[PDB]
């Protein structure tokens, strides 16, 4: 037994910047100025739907820190401590992502720190479970995630695959970013993604998923394992030989595509 509010959109700008980051080598990422960020709230605990959504918008409001996952962090914690009744609360933070657009300024073509795309490509997503035990808050389940991650490689028939690629911390507080260097970001998550498979030659999709996660776990030993929902969208050839050039005509296969779900944990590696 539960409810809760659904499609709480929350917009916050001049959040505090996330800075500080460990940096690494697959990876451009070197922080978030924050200078708008987006995140859709679903809020589920075990008329007072509207404090709910309330709540959770003054809530980003007051939170000083850098991170979705800390925002949720955060709510959860102040909701168990404001709300006797409640026992159990599951909190899920979907990122709107922004990105910065370009500016001519000074004869010289910038980055504008005003201007931003509002992405409907990959997404980050977090999952906070909390619960009462008892006089103390525990922590039941924490993930974030990359979603959507939609990765074509031509052979150099052509692997056309959607990625959800998940992550558990195995000190939950490092998911925070309080000490940023301790934070895995979504971006070099993704990033790391595309440079395994790109250096793979002709690899399946069990085979790439199982080197992205052995990869992430390397590069960050924070992580106790990497979880993978895959789909396989490859397309069907219509034309499979054109005279002087090296490439093929291909078109939109029927809907069925084939899927997998594997984590690779620590042992693993």
């Amino acid at each position: 037994m539960s409810y809760g509010k659904g499609n709480v959109f929350a917009y916050r700008t001049y959040l505090k910047p996330l800075t500080g980051v460990k940096q690494i080598p697959e990876s451009s990422f070197a922080g978030r100025d924050n200078t708008v960020v987006g995140v859709d709230v679903t809020c589920e605990i075990g008329v007072a739907t509207d404090s709910m959504k309330n709540f959770i918008q003054r809530h980003l409001a007051s939170y000083e820190g850098t991170t979705t996952e800390g925002f949720l962090h955060y709510v959860a914690h102040r909701f168990l401590d404001t709300y006797s009744h409640m026992d159990t609360i599951t909190l899920t933070g979907e990122d709107i992502p922004f990105e910065a657009m370009p500016a001519y300024e000074e004869k010289e073509l910038s980055t504008s720190r005003l201007v931003f795309r509002r992405s409907r490509n990959e997404r980050s997503r977090s999952v906070l479970k909390a619960e009462r035990s008892g006089n103390t808050i525990t922590i039941t389940e924490q993930y974030s995630e990359i979603m959507d991650l939609q990765l074509v490689k031509v052979s150099g028939r052509p692997l056309f695959v959607y990625l959800n690629i998940s992550w558990q911390y195995e000190n939950t507080n490092d998911s925070y970013a309080s000490d940023p260097a301790r934070y895995v970001a979504a971006e070099q998550v993704r990033d790391l993604a595309s440079t395994v498979f790109h250096e793979l030659e002709t690899p399946s999709i069990q085979n790439l998923i199982y080197h992205i996660g052995c990869r992430i776990l390397a590069r960050f030993p924070q992580l106790t394992d990497v979880s993978f929902q895959s789909q396989n969208h490859t397309w069907d050839t219509v034309v499979e030989e054109i005279p002087g050039s090296k490439g093929k005509v291909y078109t939109e296969p029927r809907p069925p595509y084939g899927f997998q779900h594997f984590t690779v944990t620590r042992e693993d590696a």
